[PDB]
């Protein structure tokens, strides 16, 4: 209701399986929401923060988060979003990076709440132990080879190549919303806005198996210049201070365009609308002040790095 | 050389990957080959004999045939040479179908002989304790999409439909041929005619593991009437005597038309090719005799049921 229209507000809402049906249910219950999040390096990085403060703010509401670490998942990779076929990494890999990635995660959730603290999970508890017979006929005997091709991850690929591991992901994505469904009364799963095939995949095996949940997507986040968010020269800007320094972090953020400033504030920072007006006003009047860029900056890096880390950025700068 | 040249004397080669690479091999060594049989029924049917007596007629020239009881493929399902998906058997159904299947394929093979006795063997021992990502990464990632939907069995369906479940199954029996290749030295696999697909995946696979192996199938038994071999009024012809006794059984192949009666004797018997040749000259010159008819009758039924079944056969009629 105001939840979603604040994201709304704010253009955290790609797409919707039924906003009218999301709404209802948001303003009824406390929902169990999820998003996963596969080890693709020893670090989350800027790419993440989207769905992660989404999150953030479904909880605020009251509502009840799961982050899922892709242990399982991570060792087969998701096509979506990706122009090629990816190198597999190893088991061991995947298994340290995935330790990781659960400590970066569990600092933006919250665990002391009572009604709807957080919970961090791994695919791999549910998915490491799974025979392929069962998989095959369990998950797979729902899925038609040509709903599946359909898919915008899959249908991006086809001429330019798809094994049949990676055609597959789909299928385990699918199963993690079906099993997070079922044993923490999951209803809707969020992700960025190349996981619509993914989730809607999650969908057609609950409701085949069940006959109730939904799905939303973040849209990619965008520069007025046409570039690719987050590519800068120095290369990624990660959630690792050992990685990206909170200097270089806050250094980020504090040279954003004043043409997408206030895109980033509505999607990054937990700003109200009136203050976020009122820098608007102040970014027409002032432009040469940066004041919708310092707020930026101060507010990510302390919601990713903490005070200390801000005031060092600070002090260095 | 002379075993290849007598099968396709007999019209029992449909297609080869590699005729003079496998003839070269089949005279300079003593060749491990074999078959697959998933238990689709509680027995074997006529439908499985061409097959079968191609191993024999394999072992009988020195070579040694493993007969493979589909335990785990059984419980996916092969889309080939069906127009529709199947419906899933239970595993305890599948179990029991395996024991009995394993005993009728015992009968025509020889496990006395020493240097190349046969093989019984179920792939349920090798995919059974296959975990879903195992199979995924080791047998999936060597296979792209586009190569599976080209599969006469996928081709075949993609309008009229296939799930998941049947389209995998090519991988399942791709890596039958790896294992058998590796741990029993397995160099060729035969099948009928709409095994094509599945045959030539377990070569893709071989040669992206290893980069040596043939594979050859035979053809669909025909009719002169154009009507489905095997397809009688009475239903199935069995090779369960308590499903389809020696008498009706022998009664099916007395009832051989003239016009189909010496293809079937090169097919399903052991005459020499002198006997079967003068069995056509008394076809054209005394058809109303049926001595072609007979003599199929009694050296198939012999095989299958044995002398004393005959007896009965022969006596009952
Ligand atoms: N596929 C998502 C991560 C993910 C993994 C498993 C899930 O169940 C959900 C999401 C990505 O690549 O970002
Ligand atoms: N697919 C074959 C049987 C088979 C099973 C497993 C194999 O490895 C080989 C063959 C059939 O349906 O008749």
């Amino acid at each position: 209701m105001d939840l979603l229209a604040e994201l709304q507000w704010r253009g955290l809402v790609n797409q919707t399986t039924d906003e009218d049906g999301l709404r209802k249910l948001l303003n009824e219950e406390r929902v169990t929401l999820y998003c996963g999040f596969d080890p693709t390096a020893d670090s989350l990085h800027i790419g993440h923060l989207a769905s992660i403060l989404t999150m953030r703010r479904f909880q605020q509401a009251g509502h009840r988060p799961i982050a899922l670490v892709g242990g399982a998942t991570g060792l087969i990779g998701d096509p979506s979003g990706k122009k090629s076929e990816r190198t597999l990494n190893a088991k061991e890999t995947v298994e340290a990076w995935s330790a990781r990635i659960k400590e970066q995660l569990g600092r933006f959730l919250d665990f002391e709440a009572d009604g709807n603290p957080a919970k961090i999970k791994n695919n791999y508890d549910w998915i490491g132990p799974l025979d392929v017979i069962t998989f095959l006929r369990d998950v797979g005997k729902h899925f038609s080879v040509n709903y599946m091709m359909a898919k915008e991850s899959v249908q991006s690929r086809i001429e330019t190549g798809i094994s049949f591991t990676e055609f597959s992901y789909m299928m385990l994505q699918a199963y993690d919303f079906l099993r997070l469904y079922e044993t923490e009364g999951c209803r809707l799963q969020i992700g960025g806005s190349d996981q619509w095939g993914n989730i809607t995949a999650g969908l057609e095996l609950i409701r085949k198996t069940k006959g109730r949940a939904f799905g939303l997507t973040i849209p990619l986040v965008t520069k007025a210049d046409g570039t690719k968010f987050g590519k800068t020269e120095s290369g990624t800007i990660w959630l690792d201070k050992e990685k990206t320094s909170p200097y270089e972090f806050y250094q980020f953020w504090i040279n954003t365009d004043d043409r997408d400033v206030i895109r980033y504030l509505k999607y990054f920072t937990f700003l109200s609308k009136e203050e976020i007006e009122a820098l608007e006003q102040e970014l027409r009047e002032a432009p040469e002040k940066r004041a919708a860029q310092k707020t930026l900056a101060e507010e990510v890096t302390k919601l990713v790095h903490g005070e200390e880390a801000l005031r060092q950025a600070i002090r260095i700068s």
